[PDB]
């Protein structure tokens, strides 16, 4: 249990104080507490975790959206390259965060990822080679929930000891097989890829999910509940940070070590006090807004908006980057889709009860089978006009996900017939866009402008992303099970203007928003926070979530967030002597 209201607290000051209890924010406060001696507070907007089957059961995920308890939705302003559709968008809002919420697949990155970040911010502590001590620090690898041999799927020397457990699928799909004869064959097309957190992800690999014994394994599991009985770490849910409000100067800059908040807009406002620093993991959206609000931003925009400016950092906000993703749905030959599960509840409640009885069936499974990851030719016409956008050798410019049903995103399935999706994501984007404020009343939605498609490059690639996956079903292992194509791309002909005109309608985001508030080297305006963390223009302000990335990664982002929160964590400890 967590505390509800500020007048349940013990004190009202303590040595930190982290905002958002997701994906980074978790890691914070558990890291943090460790000594049994350094006071946390952890301020959570949403609800308890406790209890909710849709985020404990790994197949109930889909129930979460587009609407529900555990999440924040919201739309984007119109897409202007997307016919001017406003998108829906979804993050946590719950314990956990994004991570109770997500579709559970963990992708470390390529080797580059970290090398790019270490390029980006001039600091070499981000390179692979310093990184990779936080990446065995964070996850471990476990046998999937059935007990099936992963020979020749997964590799183990390339796995660490840490709490986020990974484990392959602990149910059995059609999927798998077809995926290993297409890919492993002698001259295929599309390569096999051992194991995709090994420093190369390029090729089909079977997705490694955040699945321990059939449960989701989110970040309130891994690290918010274990430092729990800690009697320094205190928790504090159902409270929204409305602003930080500044204090005494500290080596000559201003400080903001009081954290204002509120449950809602109608409640009255309460105040607590770091004394060592406020850490913000409050998400690429909520972190960017938080820092506006507290007149940290850009000083021309806030003014406009009746912001009172205090330090003029123009990057909050900016640099948004998010992965467009648009489905090619396939008709199969095969009853083995979980297509039945989505459409009919007696189904799915019937898999849950035998979840709920011993921890098996299709309820264990993720939302995907596997992953491909493949690039542009090197010798490609687009990189005349382009600069590679991707972290370089062993990442991805596309992504193909293969679902074992008809995934809904723009579409839903019809109510008859069998399906696959392969998704086709762009996950190395060139397109940039915003999150700025609409108002000053902190709980007001704010604007959100990712500008999704924007660039030429992310049209071209997700396009050529549609073509790979046509292709990847072509050969004959996929021969016998896939029929037909049908879905808004699936019922396109191959012309490129046919699948342009197409994909401005099937197109919406995975929902990775990036880089609003983005690391940068010591003197540049590029990003809102040096390599360090620390906010520029700040003393005692520190960023740790999404929102630090300099780069999107070029994959499902979660693991890489843990990483950069691993590390973050042990920056604090190292500043303070912990
Ligand atoms: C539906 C969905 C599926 C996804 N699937 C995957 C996938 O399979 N794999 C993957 O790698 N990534 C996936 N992602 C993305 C990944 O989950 C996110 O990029 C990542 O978890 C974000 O981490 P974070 O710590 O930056 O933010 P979050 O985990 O979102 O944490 C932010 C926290 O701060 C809280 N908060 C926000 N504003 C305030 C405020 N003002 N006051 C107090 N608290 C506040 C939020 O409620 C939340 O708990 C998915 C995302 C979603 C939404
Ligand atoms: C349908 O499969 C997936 C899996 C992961 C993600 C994601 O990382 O958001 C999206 C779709």
């Amino acid at each position: 249990t967590f505390f509800t209201d500020a007048s349940q607290l013990p004190a009202t000051v303590y040595d930190f104080i982290v905002v958002g209890a997701g994906n980074a924010g978790n890691v914070v406060a558990a890291r943090l507490t460790e000594d049994w001696k350094t006071t946390v507070l952890l301020i959570e907007a949403g609800i308890s975790h406790e209890g909710i089957d849709s985020v404990a059961v790994p197949g109930l995920v889909l129930d979460n959206l587009p609407f529900s308890p555990v999440m924040w939705n919201y739309t984007t302003v119109p897409q202007a390259a997307l016919d001017n559709r406003p998108i829906p968008y979804a993050k946590g809002r719950v314990v956990g965060g994004s991570s109770s919420v997500n579709f559970m697949e963990y992708t470390r990155s390529s080797n580059t990822e970290y090398d790019r970040w270490a390029n980006l911010t001039g600091d070499a502590g981000w390179s692979w080679k310093n990184m990779e001590q936080y990446y065995l620090k964070n996850s471990r690898l476990v046998p999937p929930q059935d007990g099936h041999n992963t020979t020749g799927d997964v590799d183990p020397s390339v796995h660490g000891y840490g709490p986020v457990p990974l484990s392959l699928v602990g149910t059995p799909n059609p999927l798998d097989a077809r995926m290993r004869a297409a890919t492993q064959a002698p001259g295929a097309e599309f390569p096999f890829q051992l194991d995709m957190n090994g420093g190369d992800m390029i090729g089909f690999g079977i997705v490694q999910s955040t699945i321990l014994n059939g449960e989701r394994m989110h970040s309130g599991k891994a690290f918010l509940e274990p430092a729990m009985s800690r009697p320094n770490l205190h928790v504090l849910i159902e409270n929204t940070v409305t602003r930080l409000i500044q204090t005494k100067t500290t080596n000559g800059l201003p400080s903001f070590m009081k954290v204002e908040f509120a449950r809602d807009a109608l409640s009255a406002r309460s105040v607590v006090t770091a004394t060592k620093e406020v850490v913000l993991s409050a998400g690429s959206i909520g972190t960017p807004q938080i820092l506006m609000l507290s007149g940290i931003g850009d000083r021309e925009e806030l003014t406009a908006i009746g912001v009172n400016v205090t330090v003029d950092n123009p990057a909050v906000g900016k640099h948004l980057k998010d992965h467009p993703i648009m489905a090619n749905y396939f008709q199969v030959n095969s009853n083995e889709t979980y297509d039945d599960i989505f459409r009919d509840r007696d189904v799915s409640n019937t898999f849950l009860a035998q979840w709920k009885q011993n921890r098996t069936g299709p309820m264990v499974a993720s939302p995907s089978t596997g992953l491909g990851f493949f690039r542009l030719p090197d010798n490609d016409t687009i990189f005349e006009r382009f600069a590679d956008p991707s972290p370089g050798e062993g990442a991805g410019h596309i992504e193909l996900i293969l679902s074992n049903q008809w995934t809904p995103e723009v579409q839903i399935p019809p109510a008859t017939g069998s399906f696959l999706t392969v998704h086709a994501v762009v996950v190395s984007p060139a397109s940039e866009g915003t999150v700025r404020l609409n108002s000053t009343n902190p709980f007001e939605f704010p604007l959100l402008d990712p500008q999704l498609l924007s660039s030429e490059f992310d049209q071209h690639t997700i396009i050529h992303a549609a073509r790979l996956a046509r292709q990847f079903v072509s050969s004959s292992p996929w021969a016998d099970f896939v029929e037909s194509r049908t879905g808004i791309i699936g019922d396109t002909d191959d012309d490129e203007a046919d699948l342009l005109a197409a994909a401005r309608q099937a197109t919406v985001t995975i929902w990775h928003p990036m880089c609003t508030a983005r690391m940068a080297p010591k003197g540049s305006t590029d990003g809102a926070i040096d390599p360090d963390l620390l906010v520029k223009g700040v003393s005692g302000l520190r960023v740790i979530d999404g929102a630090a990335l300099p780069a999107i990664p070029a994959t499902h982002p979660m693991a890489a967030i843990y990483l950069l929160a691993e590390r973050g964590s042990d920056l604090i400890k190292q500043k303070w002597k912990l």
